[PDB]
């Protein structure tokens, strides 16, 4: 066939789908399984999580860096045959890195597209870009946040800005845990990989930011006005009240599981303050938030609270958090793919044959 794919590999989960599209059709868990003794090749995703229990399960992307190539090697494979279904030798496909992605992986990616899928041509593009493309933008600072890693990522003129990019190894999975914990101090029992998976489903449905924690509280501990009842698969019930936005304020307060680390409207901050004084105004009224982890309710207005209490007192500040923001890395892929403009940018099988893996530099 024809279309060229985007294949946007994240620490939780593969968006995969064909340029042009307006969501990726493939969202699953990137996850391989391999047999326990119990099972006796491999397995990926959705498969991999239904047979998890005689399987050895195993994330190949580790707070958004591919470290386990033997694995990542079997995620593309069920990428492009079973959930694209399409054969890689026909397709030039885009993949996306993170944020400062040794040069070294960039080209462990390559060679294996090449040499193992023999796809007609490829590119890598680092995602926080991605998503300020996806929103018209080629200045501003992105906050991408997902289920292993968080970062700032300013950018100006259309590429980042690398010593203003801030990385934090505090996201949606963490916060996960930490609804886990909260929950069992409340009395539920959360213990099996299954219950672990119905508590990230009670995040993602019933979590939110307050815009202020303590007048929050104050209100969930005198009134029900903020409870929510949690339907389980089995149809047992739970209240959640105070638990819904204590989550996700470790965002903001990570000392709430143990970090030291500045919050995310600090880290955005002290990025925007390393950048060049005559960008400052630019990046601060283009905010853009990407990723799953910043889908929660009410954080673009708490991020607008924070980073105003920083910031000069003249400052426009704006955020910006498009609700295609779980998929914004993937569309910005879809957009940039298809761009006239880029055709010339892609790495074609010859090109590789004759400069080896750094050609993707
Ligand atoms: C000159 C230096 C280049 C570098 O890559 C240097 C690196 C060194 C390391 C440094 C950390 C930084 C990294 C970086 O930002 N890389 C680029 C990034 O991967 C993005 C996704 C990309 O590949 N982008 C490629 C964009 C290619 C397009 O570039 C343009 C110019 C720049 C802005 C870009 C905007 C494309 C989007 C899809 C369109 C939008 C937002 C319209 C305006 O709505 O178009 C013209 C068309 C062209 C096809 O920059
Ligand atoms: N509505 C929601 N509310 C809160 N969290 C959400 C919501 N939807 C998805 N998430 C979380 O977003 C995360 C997945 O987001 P995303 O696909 O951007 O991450 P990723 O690319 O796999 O990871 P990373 O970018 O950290 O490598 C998960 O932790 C998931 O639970
Ligand atoms: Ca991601
Ligand atoms: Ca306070
Ligand atoms: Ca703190
Ligand atoms: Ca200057």
């Amino acid at each position: 066939e024809t279309t060229a794919l985007v294949c946007d590999n994240g620490s939780g989960l593969v968006k995969a789908g064909f340029a042009g599209d307006d969501a990726p059709r493939a969202v699953f868990p990137s996850i391989v399984g391999r047999p326990r003794h119990q099972g006796v090749d491999s397995y990926v995703g959705d498969e991999a999580q239904s047979k998890r229990g005689i399987l050895t399960l195993k994330y190949p992307i580790e707070h958004g860096i591919i470290t386990n190539w033997d694995d990542m090697e079997k995620i593309w494979h069920h990428t492009f045959y079973n959930e694209l279904r399409v054969a890689p030798e026909e397709h030039p496909t885009l993949l996306t890195e993170a944020p400062l992605n040794p040069k070294a992986n960039r080209e462990k990616m390559t060679q294996i597209m090449f040499e193992t899928f023999n796809v007609p041509a490829m590119y890598v593009a680092i995602q926080a870009v991605l998503s300020l493309y996806a929103s018209g933008r080629t200045t501003g600072i992105v906050l991408d946040s997902g289920d292993g890693v968080t970062h700032n990522v300013p950018i100006y003129e259309g590429y980042a800005l690398p010593h203003a990019i801030m990385r934090l190894d505090l996201a949606g999975r963490d916060l996960t845990d930490y609804l886990m914990k909260i929950l069992t101090e409340r009395g539920y029992s959360f213990v099996t990989t299954a219950e672990r998976e119905i508590v990230r489903d009670i995040k993602e449905k019933l979590c939110y930011v307050a815009l202020d924690f303590e007048n929050e509280m104050a209100t969930a501990a005198s009134s029900s006005s903020l409870e929510k009842s949690y339907e389980l698969p089995d149809g047992q019930v739970i209240t959640i009240g105070n638990e819904r936005f204590r989550c996700p304020e470790t965002l903001f307060q990570p000392s709430f599981i143990g970090m030291e680390s500045a919050g995310i409207h600090e880290t955005t901050y002290n990025s925007i303050m390393k950048c060049d004084i005559d960008i400052r105004k630019d990046l601060y009224a283009n905010n853009v938030m990407s990723g799953g982890t910043t889908m929660y309710p009410g954080i673009a207005d708490r991020m607008q609270k924070e980073i105003t209490a920083l910031a000069p007192s003249t400052m426009k500040i704006k955020i910006i958090a498009p609700p295609e923001r779980k998929y914004s890395v993937w569309i910005g892929g879809s957009i940039l793919a298809s761009l006239s403009t880029f055709q010339q940018m892609w790495i074609t099988k010859q090109e590789y044959d004759e400069a080896g893996p750094s050609i993707v530099h």
